[PDB]
């Protein structure tokens, strides 16, 4: 029958989707990814659907591909489903019109997420589902984890019987990722509700050659309209079908629903109409306020489409005088948002009582929608009655926002315990909170709720957990604001974040720190925290988690210790039972290996319980002395916008603080100085050979080579040790490798590859280096970078250039960032970057941190992220603009040459025209023109003067991952390269979709383990490089920094200088690959990648062919036989060996075979005498001709599609035979 | 000056679009194909736009590609246009949110055509344009061949001054292929109506490494909402601007 | 065996007539004879080279094996299972029901650098 | 809405909004919905509002 | 054997044999074909075609290459050859024909072939 379970919205709906579906065509997209991944695990685990079959799951190249496959499967008689959101759902729209148009029982489960407009957002709102409201899909909304399960079932059942496809949706993150103890139905029960007759009819009407039909005809004006209206009967019946299934499911669960459900005072005068998770919070507020006499209510929308006015009114109290409809979206220019318009139509069509109707907007991109905000909405109805308002933001620009009084009382039911946990990424806090939820939920009658807030930072990020436990159902779909228990698992947070905000008087505050003594506590603990703890009489507890963990042998890992603190001090369970339950689970979990691991954890709990003693503080804390402001100098923007955001105060920024178009300035990451590395490198000048390889390899630009003259080191700190610069061109200069200890992430790549056997770089604890290196970095940062001493494209010389991408939020040791940083050192000042969505767009531009910066002249990469699927085309567009605008400039230049412009101006114009597409000459003469035309505002010379930012030849680059290049954006990439235009594509191949959670891509290699390839991928890596080389006119090359930095620089210059399309594919290490010895071995792994023959290096240059030479050049050597160790050194291959040794062995052998054959193929290519060597180009001229001009026979048909303004002339339509046949017939019928 | 000519909605519109644009990224789809082809012919014949230049036209692999290229060209400071309808317009929706979200003066000319549901139809109705009403584009309708010319001009002028993209649409076939004797304006007259300062500001704020900025950031719950509402002032001015240019 | 098989023969030299017998090529010759001449010669060059490549492919002895399918095995494993270092980041994009467990996040250096530091410090 | 009402005769007692589309299951097509909202927000006279569909796929509208 | 089952289970409506009887339209192995022109295969549907072929599943794609977007009025496609005149290639296409065949052959596990009825009906 039923069974309890603690899970999230995603898992709750996947539970139903799996049972009710035979096929699933999918594509990953946050936050719906989980559903597809759970389904894949269950299929592999042996889980069967209601037909006793394992679900047939397939991953497509994009959501457009998934929707097409879903359509085909349904048309062919298989129950199908998919999971999507936001951008993904948008790509499915075309097929949605077809799926509903053909009355197919499909079911889409959508985690409603914001659409990218001024910015991208992975968070929740209804912008995406509203975008598909005209597709013909029925739309059913769930407002909670429990409802997600129930509505998912109703949707499937209703789709089958009604023949109208359904879109079941719930709020992204707020419901999809919220954990709750709920009740789920067994698959057998779900199966008993299926309408067998309807199912049989579905199979019988489906596509099959034994009883075929034609679908998807093309129709003329004579019958189209009629065909479109023929489905009317089916839509008129779906509402009743949905209502009936809600009742049938209710007979099994005890949870009843209606198309529209009402809660609140039966005589309510003020009513809110809402949809989604907001309904839970609204109802919670209503229970609280109605108890005080307020005549308020709420209408929850379940079935949004079709919209049945009769059901809406059945839920509307006749006493309602004011009604506000809340829409979780924004449609610019519309007279109102979707739900509001539907409700308005209901009242106008009814033609009776006309209550005051107001429209309100809330929760865009998961913006909080708290009780206080609900209070604002109700207050507005009895007060100002502002219409078309916004709530949750301060709109000081257009004044559409409602004021929110955060002094509103807590509205959670009696008995609810609320907890907040501040953790550091990878410290296990989240995992422990989740285990706590499971443990408590499975061993008590308490409802449990969990929600986690993460960081945009990938490494050393902060996590904030919000947990609730209670005797009454938890409808609090909002963060905890008044906690009974607050734990801070990282002492560093004490001075940077307002951790005790809203904590209840007498609340419990647990802190993880080594400040045991009262003197130490008073020393490190800020006065603000002291006063709060004192004034609120907080049960303050301090525990040196690190010390205890180390003592019990848990190597300083604090997760078990802080878990004990929660179980003992949270107050959710009686101490006795708590510790008991915790220990029992320690055996459940762990226990895997020797009883030692279990004992260590057991001891950890015991030791913790003992040490968890209330820290007694003096009453003098009542008014501790407030400190001053030791804030260093920074940007106005950083202090007014980014810092507030970084300190978790972004919500307080008003609308006026942002740019209407969403742009952010470059370089804001310069002031973050996070200092999250545990260990950083220490330079050892006595062993340094001054090679600059360390700075070259850094994934965060944390190493600054310093080349200064004696006079520049006058005020240099005492320990600013410098060496005599080696090299003939550096004679006289001093050299120093300055470590940026606060921006370093502690990966270890630099020290790992530092040449000398006696390392010139040694890893040391951050605390033993910062005091000395911080002031040194500041001083060094002020020394002019010597970019003219050595060639810009030489290994050493490149590092004497200003890096224009620094301190990004990429993981420590990331294999993508080193490549990008170097690229900016060669072309940064004149490049455009069209970045595909993915890790590179995330570490590249997650607000408010912008790692790309400008050089000393204010020049820097013009960066932009359009979408995930259009990076190439986006970049192609930038190139088109430059072509058009610079062609315009050239036209004016030519015109100016035939005028009376001065001799100097003509000389420069002539020079510029000649070196127009040459980086060096265009800048040389452009700079002359900037001086010569300075101040010119009149006529021709004035126009040319205003186009100065177009003088130097620009470099258009398209950055993207393998997922973009090999899958979703491949069609566009292919077309752009085929265009022959001057664009540069740089692919960072991580061999998986990294940012979304490691899903397999067509770039994933044979045998590699990744999501949707959990048994090891069974198809080889797609050979993108060889496919593109078939064009012959596209420059193609592969690189691997770790193997050869020289080859990499060579490729960059050759690719960028090629006057046509260039494609460079780089081997990028990634945490998803599971490097066994650490990401600090990235360079070494990149080296082996090539040596093993796994990743061969080569260059395909069309200009060699143009001069009679073989365009293909092999840059690496034949496999050296180390591939086996290369693979086993990565968990993505090693895990398969541990789990399925048989297949793993075979798959790794297959890989060895693939690279052997491929290298041999590359060798032949390098020796061939076969290649095109024809005219480079030339021609074009002025004029054109139509393909049908002067044709002997009709060249166009009698269809409306070919009709054109000039078509319609008489011609031979080939209905009289061949020219010869007609001539012969004429001769034969002479007459 | 004015000129009396006999042509269809497609050509009347292309007449204006060619004059007011520097770049066009296109893809063929009935019944809008004629506009792009007319544009390509004129560029070959050396016809100059209001900037005295021939239009830069490129054909993409699909409308999704055309929309991405339009977005890129606009982002990089080039006045850009495209021609589409039905299925093609649906593929441009993702980029339309981006184009309006970044307040770019793009102009889409659409021959309103039915969407493929129970069947495909190349004929006219407003199914396609209504499917894009939430993208943030201003939407201006023309109801005759003569109006197609006039509204096309208003759309370009208003898009330039307002920084809000426009979708000028007219009925597929019923207006796009109907031939009528109408009067068109010379390109010089169109140029005289352009707000030159708004145009220069459009170029100054565009992408350029000589004075870079970051666009298309990823935003958390703390600021996304405020960022989405920041464009209100621009939409508030659109109506008045359209009204003024009509005059 | 070599998977590639050529079924037609080397260009017979009739391409010029082939192209000129179609208006799509002939119309260019009448309007832009200079360019048409070059482009037709380019086509002939393209097909000459491509046929030679096809001939090479037909003569090569370099190629992989082949297997329709087979295997899979009833089961699967996550790519992060048993990994020495974290395989997922601190982003909400990588967050999953079973994520959240502590791990070495690569902020302390490689395995050996860590082991060496321990040795060099001990105490 | 202000421009819509500036074109509406005060004498109008019945208004028909014609939409050249079909949104299955919607309470009404787009233009009709916008017009309804205009009247609802005005809060004044409420003439009878009718919704009509025409011209799908170039269907004649004579 | 499917035809034998249709006779042996005729009338069977109950139990397991009844279920199998109701699935007779599934007895014979079906042949799934994807038909499309060059514009589809080389341009707009290329990313999808590429992915489907890469899947290794039993599907058959038949491409009718007219070297132009035919139905819509003769626009150029990446399948259009050098020097051919078509819409948007009004001075003769200046880029060569995309080699779809050779691109797909790089997978090694996809059957690829070219045909021309006029040259050989047997081939
Ligand atoms: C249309 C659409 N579908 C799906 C997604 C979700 N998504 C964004 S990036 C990404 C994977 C990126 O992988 P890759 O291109 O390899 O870059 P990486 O993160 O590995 O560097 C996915 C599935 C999206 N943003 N838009
Ligand atoms: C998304 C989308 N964009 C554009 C069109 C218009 N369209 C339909 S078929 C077609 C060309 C067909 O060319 P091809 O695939 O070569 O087949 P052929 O007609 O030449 O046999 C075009 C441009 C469409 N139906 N859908
Ligand atoms: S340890 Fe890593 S992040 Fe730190 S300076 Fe070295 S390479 Fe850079
Ligand atoms: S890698 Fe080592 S030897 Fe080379 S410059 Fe850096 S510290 Fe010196
Ligand atoms: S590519 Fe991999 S290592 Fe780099 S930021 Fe992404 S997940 Fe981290
Ligand atoms: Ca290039
Ligand atoms: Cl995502
Ligand atoms: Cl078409
Ligand atoms: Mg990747
Ligand atoms: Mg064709």
């Amino acid at each position: 029958g039923k069974k309890m379970m603690t899970t999230d919205g995603n898992t709750a709906t996947a539970h139903v989707a799996y049972a009710m579906s035979e096929v699933a065509a999918i594509y990953p997209i946050t936050p719906s990814s989980t559903m597809g991944e759970e389904a894949d695990d269950w299929a592999a685990q042996g889980r069967k659907n209601i037909f006793g079959q394992t679900l047939t799951i397939r991953e497509m190249q994009s959501e457009a591909g998934a929707a097409g496959a879903v359509h085909g499967a349904l048309a062919a008689g298989a129950l199908t489903t998919t999971f999507t959101a936001s951008q993904g759902l948008l790509l499915m729209i075309p097929n949605m019109y077809k799926i509903s148009g053909e009355l197919l029982p499909g079911v889409f489960h959508v985690t409603a997420r914001a659409i990218a407009a001024h910015a991208l957002s992975i968070f929740g709102d209804h912008q995406d589902i509203y975008a598909a409201r005209q597709t013909g899909f029925a739309m059913l909304a769930s407002s909670s984890v429990q409802e997600a399960h129930d509505m998912a079932l109703v949707a499937h059942l209703a789709a089958i019987e009604s023949n109208v496809p359904f879109m079941h949706f719930f709020d992204g993150f707020r419901t999809s990722h919220e954990i709750q103890k709920i009740e789920v139905l067994d698959y057998a029960d779900m199966a008993s509700l299926v309408n067998q007759k309807a199912l049989a009819e579905f199979r019988a009407k489906s596509m099959n050659p034994e009883h075929p039909h034609v679908r998807g005809t093309a129709q003329n004006p004579d019958i189209y309209f009629q065909g479109r209206e023929a489905a009317n009967p089916y839509y008129l019946k779906v509402p009743g079908i949905v209502a009936e299934y809600m009742q049938k499911v209710a007979s099994l669960t005890g949870r009843s629903y209606k198309l529209f459900d009402y809660v609140g005072a039966p005589d309510a005068e003020r009513v809110i109409v809402s949809m989604g998770s907001s309904c839970e919070t609204i109802e919670e507020v209503i229970n609280h306020l109605a108890a005080k006499g307020e005549k308020i209510g709420l209408i929850k929308v379940r079935l949004y489409r079709p919209f049945v006015s009769e059901a809406f009114f059945a839920a509307l109290p006749a006493s309602a005088k004011v009604i506000t409809v809340l829409d979780r979206t924004k449609e610019p220019g519309a007279p109102g948002d979707p739900l509001y318009l539907d409700v308005c139509s209901a009242f106008v069509e009814r033609g009776e009582a006309m209550p005051k109707i107001l429209a309100g907007r809330y929760g865009l991109g998961s913006k909080e929608f708290s009780p206080a905000m609900v209070k604002s909405v109700y207050d507005n109805m009895s007060g100002a009655k502002k219409n078309h308002f916004t709530v949750g933001i301060e709109d000081d620009v257009t004044g559409t926002s409602l004021p929110v009084d955060n002094a509103f009382a807590d509205t959670t039911p009696k008995g609810t315990i609320q907890c907040q946990f501040w953790g550091l990424g990878a410290d296990g806090t989240v995992g422990a909170n989740k285990q706590a939820i499971k443990i408590i939920g499975d061993n008590t009658d308490l409802f449990a709720q969990g929600y986690f807030s993460y960081d945009s930072k990938k490494s050393g990020g902060i996590t904030i957990s919000h947990l609730r436990f209670g005797e009454k159902p938890i409808q609090s779909t909002y963060l905890v604001n008044r906690a009974d228990y607050v734990a801070c698992h990282n002492p560093a947070y004490v001075g940077i974040y307002d951790i005790l905000e809203g904590i209840k008087d007498g609340g419990t505050f647990v802190l993880n720190s080594p400040w045991s003594s009262l003197e130490d506590m008073d020393k490190h603990l800020p006065s603000g925290i002291k006063r709060t703890i004192a004034n609120k009489k907080l049960k303050f507890y301090n525990i040196d988690a690190v010390k205890i963990a180390t003592d019990v042998g848990l190597g300083g890992r604090i997760n078990m210790i802080m878990q004990t603190a929660f179980f003992k001090l949270a107050g959710v369970l009686p101490f006795e039972k708590a510790v008991d339950l915790l220990k029992k689970s320690i055996h459940k979990a762990y226990g895997k290996k020797g009883e030692k691991i279990v004992k260590m954890n057991t001891d950890a709990v015991d030791q913790a319980v003992t040490s968890l003693q209330e820290f007694k503080y003096p009453d003098s804390w009542k008014d501790a002395p407030a400190e001053t402001k030791a804030e260093p100098m920074t940007n106005e923007f950083f202090k007014n916008v980014v810092k507030p955001i970084l300190t978790q105060q972004g919500d307080k920024l008003p609308v006026s603080a942002f740019e209407a178009d969403g742009r952010f300035p470059l370089g804001t990451s310069q002031f973050e100085k996070r200092g999250v590395a545990i260990n950083v490198p220490q330079w050892v000048p006595e062993n340094c050979i001054q090679c600059n390889q360390c700075a070259f390899v850094c994934p965060h630009s944390a190493i600054l080579p310093v080349l200064a003259k004696e006079e520049e080191l006058v005020g240099a700190p005492a320990n600013f040790t410098a060496l005599e610069a080696k090299g003939k061109e550096l004679k006289g200069y001093k050299f120093r490798i300055q470590i940026n200890t606060l921006d370093c992430m502690g990966c270890g790549n630099c020290a790992d590859i530092c040449p000398p056997k006696e390392k010139a770089l040694v890893m040391q604890p951050l605390d033993t280096q910062r005091d000395a290196q911080v002031p040194n970095l500041e001083y060094a940062a002020r020394i002019p970078v010597k970019s003219e001493v050595l060639p810009r494209d030489s290994l050493k010389g490149s590092q004497f250039q200003e890096p224009l991408m620094e301190f990004s939020g990429a993981c420590s040791g990331c294999g993508e960032t080193p490549y990008v940083r170097v690229i900016t050192q060669l072309f940064g000042e004149r490049m455009f970057i069209a970045n595909a969505t993915g890790c590179s767009s995330i570490w590249g531009a997650s607000a408010p941190s912008m790692p790309y910066k400008t050089n000393r002249l204010g020049q820097g990469p013009a960066w932009g992220n359009s979408l995930f699927e259009d990076a190439a085309e986006y970049g192609f567009g930038m190139n088109m603009s430059m072509f058009a605008r610079r062609t315009h400039l050239a036209d004016l230049a030519a015109k100016a040459l035939e005028s009376d412009a001065s001799g100097d101006v003509k000389e420069a114009l002539q020079g510029w025209l000649a070196g127009k597409n040459d980086p060096i000459k265009s800048k040389e003469y452009g700079d002359k023109l900037k001086k010569l035309l300075a101040g010119q505002k009149d006529g021709l010379l004035g126009q040319i003067a205003a186009m100065s930012d177009l003088y130097t030849k620009k470099s258009v680059w398209i950055f993207g991952g393998d997922g973009w290049a090999y899958d979703i954006g491949y069609g566009g990439l292919d077309h752009v390269l085929a265009s022959g235009e001057d664009v540069n594509v740089f692919v960072m191949d991580t061999e998986v979709y990294s940012n979304t959670g490691g899903q397999s891509s067509k770039a994933t290699p044979t045998g590699a383990v990744a999501k949707f390839a959990a048994a090891g991928k069974r198809t080889g890596k797609k050979d993108l490089a060889r496919m593109v080389m078939t064009y012959g006119y596209v420059y193609v090359a592969t690189v691997s920094m770790g193997y050869s930095k020289q080859q990499f620089l060579k490729v960059l210059k050759e690719a960028e200088s090629f006057p046509g399309p260039s494609l460079v594919i780089a081997y990028a290490t990634c945490i998803n690959q599971g490097l066994r010895k650490g990401m600090g071995k990235s360079q070494d792994v990149m080296n082996t990648a090539v040596k093993s023959g796994y990743w061969p290096l080569f260059r395909y240059d069309p200009r060699l062919a143009a001069q009679g030479k073989n365009p293909f050049q092999l840059d690496s050597k034949a496999p050296d036989g180390s591939v086996e160790e290369f693979l086993m050194a990565q968990n993505r291959f090693a895990v398969l060996d541990r789990s399925f040794p048989e297949d793993a062995k075979r798959l790794r052998a297959q890989v060895a075979h693939e690279l052997d054959v491929r290298f041999k193929e590359l060798e032949h290519m390098a020796a061939t005498n076969i290649f095109e060597s024809f005219a480079p180009a030339g021609g074009k001229a002025d004029g054109s001709v139509d393909f049908g001009e002067g044709a002997e026979f009709c060249t166009r048909d009698d269809t409306p599609m070919m009709a054109r303004p000039d078509s319609g002339e008489a011609c031979d339509q080939n209905r009289a035979g061949t020219s010869e046949q007609q001539g012969d017939l004429s001769k034969r019928t002479k007459k």
